[PDB]
């Protein structure tokens, strides 16, 4: 699990939205596993605005942060899971490195801040969804 909190938005998978993000919802993707809903508090994240291919991202099941060099988002092909059929996510990027499915929502971080949320994994693969191009996540 895991969120993003930037100014009155909460970025989750979309695949772990609660019934109190989707009564809240500015924003879904389901072919990103991105949700965004409204909160009341500001939040106290800032969002990435770069290109940057190398970061830090946490992994619940080793209890530690790795750091990773990734690919640029693009169109990735996803085998099934316990949310989704077997399908092309958009707006992914892949390290290699370790991921579990309770791994989802740990942030990927850079110098200028967030990149984007633990989404996919398998195979000695981990891969983010972006949130570098959701400029209106900023104001
Ligand atoms: C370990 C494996 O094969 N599945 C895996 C790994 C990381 C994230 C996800 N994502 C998801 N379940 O939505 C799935
Ligand atoms: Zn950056």
């Amino acid at each position: 699990s895991g969120a993003i909190y930037v100014g009155n938005y909460r970025v989750v998978n979309r695949h772990l939205a609660t019934h109190n993000d989707w009564a809240n919802l500015v924003w879904e993707d389901s072919s990103r596993d991105l949700l965004v809903s409204s909160t009341t508090a500001q939040g106290c994240d800032t969002i990435a605005r770069c290109d940057c291919q190398t970061g830090v991202y946490y992994c619940s099941s080793r209890r530690k942060h790795y750091p990773v060099s990734f690919s640029k988002p693009s169109l990735i092909f996803v085998e099934a899971s316990e949310y989704y059929p077997a399908r092309y996510q958009s707006h992914l990027m892949l390290a290699v490195g370790h991921s579990e499915p309770g791994d989802c929502g740990g942030i990927l971080r850079c110098q200028h801040g967030v990149v984007g949320i633990v989404s996919t994994g398998g195979n000695g693969l981990v891969g983010f969804a972006d949130v570098r191009d959701l400029l209106w996540l900023d104001e």
